[PDB]
């Protein structure tokens, strides 16, 4: 795909248009009409960007995953209560219970088939 854009957000936010993504956190399925989050992460090889789907409360759950909502695309087309969930964890101590991790653990990452 081509484009021509300068600049791009690394979160971004938008009602699933469908039910085939399932999220990479719980390893779930995302029924449309929800609302989620894509974790974009440029790559140095040649290759389509890899939008990391999970549900917007797979991520929120954890830490030091979001900096602020503007880093957020499309989050002014979430629901006011979605809106929310981002500015009240991007302002506020991300996590609750004192509950921080250092990323997630690692599953047969490589072989992934698809
Ligand atoms: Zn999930």
């Amino acid at each position: 795909g081509s484009s021509g854009s300068s600049g791009h957000k690394p979160w971004r936010a938008e009602y699933a248009k469908s039910s085939r993504s399932s999220c990479k956190t719980c390893k779930s399925v995302i029924n449309k009409e929800n609302f989620r989050l894509g974790k974009l992460v440029q790559s140095t090889h040649f290759d389509g960007i890899m939008p990391m789907w999970n549900h917007a409360s797979c991520i929120l759950k954890k830490t030091k995953q979001i900096k602020s909502v503007d880093d957020v695309e499309g989050i002014e087309s979430l629901r006011w209560e979605d809106q929310q969930k981002i500015r009240k964890y991007v302002e506020s101590g991300a996590g609750s219970n004192t509950s921080t991790s250092t990323g997630t653990s690692t599953s047969s990452s490589g072989p992934s088939s698809g």
